[PDB]
DNA sequence: ATGGACATGTCCAT
DNA sequence: ATGGACATGTCCAT
DNA sequence: ATGGACATGTCCAT
DNA sequence: ATGGACATGTCCAT
């Protein structure tokens, strides 16, 4: 289908917000996201952690999906999937139950459920919402993702851009956040080259 | 016992004193293919028409083929055998329009009777074409093969070092020759060419 | 009351049968003007006289007068105005010792009444007369019309082809037939004609 | 409307040699330098290097001028300006400060001034002494060539030669050095005018 | 005024 | 870039 | 073709 | 987990 996914920020009635835990001063770690550029550098594969604040408690049977999409609009159809080569291969694979397909894993919730949307194609992954535990505190999820940005025939060099939509116990959404983010080896050489190159 | 069909590295002249010897090639960095006789790497480029001169002294006996055949360099790799990455065997490109099997790495570009082998014991995949006498022609008698993935691939070689097994072999399949090189299919062949031989020319 | 933006195309022999008949084109290989009916094309050669037979089955309405008016083949290059390349146009040759403007393409050879137009609102430029009823022995009214550069010209049409539209209207403007074709100033139309007739009558 | 310009070709105190960049067998490059015909031949609009050497160092206040002029003796009064196509064309002239009327261009310094004398006419560009690169290679420049020899309203297709004086600070000249070009859509083609030299 | 040869430029694959 | 077919206009003789 | 810049990732000593 | 050299392919202009 030439179905495009929604990709507007919605507040939330709540005041949905989806935010970055700080970086205080850091070079080149597993991740990194910037505000300079509202797109974070998530080295391939390992977790990375996104935190999640609201405004008033949402209902029961909310959960969360975390969805990719290609930024410019010419693959903006053509859906994000995981690169031959990485589906297939054996490691990052192996005993691991999460669909080989896919690009977005949540690494850390086992309830966490993939789907892979019949009707579009658009697959992803969601977990209910899960209240901060302690009180004012902020749910964090664990991603982590199977491909990086280079991966041929993958994304394939092509910008991808997240959605995280907040949504109820059925499909509908009240909020939801995005960014584009790039899956780097070095992720931070190139952040750092990226600010630098432009402002 | 006796059929050994793990590929077989060190090279036998034959008695026909086998030889595979190249034609020079645009020694310009982006060269389709270039090789580097000292280092005795050939230098060919992804689905690239790569030639390459085959002479004997003397005539092979009627039915007589000549086999090209893959082999990671590395012993710890030895085992494994070369099929192109998945991901170009999959690939609908340089596939579509073509008979020769995806699967494969090596192709042969021009001989109407190419058969490509896909070895059911060992499970060696490669290409067999006929033996084709030097009709007017210098000795030299010409193979055009082709290399559908990067020595840099991944999934496939992923950067492994791979080195080419020509044989001579009897309809029967027995071997009259064989002889072989270090291959590196990548972009810029001249440069990486280069590259190594100031490796080697340093030290 | 010249209301449709773009020049309109499409033929309306209206009313008054119009008809926009080609006199014998001279066949010549070299001729000044050549006319194909096959590609429904003619070929003038630059600024040589150019005559156009043009019929009618019933007397025109008092006032009514004939327009010509320049238009690209192709939406790809549609939007543009058929302009004079501004190397004739700011010619010096050609320039002098007319009654039109260095800048319009067609020019009605001869009329003592031509009159060139310059549509205000799209900026179209092209060339009215009065209409003139056929006269002795003749059931066709001949206006000669010029034309101020060869598609080959850079400034103006840089090789793209053209389509001429005459159009048949009241004073009011309002149009009452139409009949075009694709015109194309070369040096050598009866040669460049067969060329073209040639480059297609296999596919 | 005037009188010529300075045509001879004069080596100078410093032994001022202009030269080109020699070539390995090349068939249709941007450019290339026809030794036995001394004339070059880049394409419209293309890079075109031009290999300068002296002898002793120039004062300061030395510049090089690069000049236009028609080789065809009926022709060379003329001023060799650009094509009235091409000077305003949808042709490039925003991408270039430089004047959109001179034909000849400097693509690199970005101090090269583009004079039309007042008295004469005579469009060319100048720059200064730029010493080699203190290495070697004897300062090298990039000239630009708006008009084919071809084009009209221009040249005309009119055989030009183009004398490149390198001048004093006031003004005065201690090398000239001229030699023909021909702005060709494909210098490759008069490699045949050479041959049409030994034609016989 | 006429047709053919040449002159110079554009488009194209690797 | 690097030749090779063709687009197009001009010169030269008839 | 063609070479030069450069995009993105692997290998390392700490 | 940090900074650095290099491996490799692609892009751009030529
Ligand atoms: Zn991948
Ligand atoms: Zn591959
Ligand atoms: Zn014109
Ligand atoms: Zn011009």
């Amino acid at each position: 289908h030439e179905f495009i996914p929604s990709n507007t920020d919605y507040p939330g009635p709540h005041h949905f917000e989806v935010t970055f835990q700080q970086s205080s001063t850091a070079k080149s770690a597993t991740w990194t996201y910037s505000p300079l550029l509202k797109k974070l550098y998530c080295q391939i594969a390992k977790t990375c952690p996104i935190q999640i604040k609201v405004s008033t408690p949402p209902p029961p049977g909310t959960a969360i999906r975390a969805m990719p999409v290609y930024k410019k609009a010419e693959h903006v159809t053509d859906v994000v999937k995981r690169c031959p080569n990485h589906e297939l291969g054996r490691d990052f694979n192996e005993g691991q139950s999460a669909p080989a397909s896919h690009l977005i894993r949540v690494e850390g919730n086992n309830l966490s459920q993939y789907v892979d949307d019949p009707v579009t194609g658009r697959q992803s992954v969601v977990v209910p919402y899960e209240p901060p535990q302690v009180g004012t505190e902020f749910t964090t999820i664990l991603y982590n993702f199977m491909c990086n940005s280079s991966c041929v025939g993958g994304m394939n060099r092509r910008p991808i851009l997240i959605i995280i939509t907040l949504e109820m116990r059925d499909g509908q959404v009240l909020g939801r956040r995005s960014f584009e983010g790039r899956i780097c080896a070095c992720p931070g050489r190139d952040r750092k080259a990226d600010e630098d190159h432009y402002r």
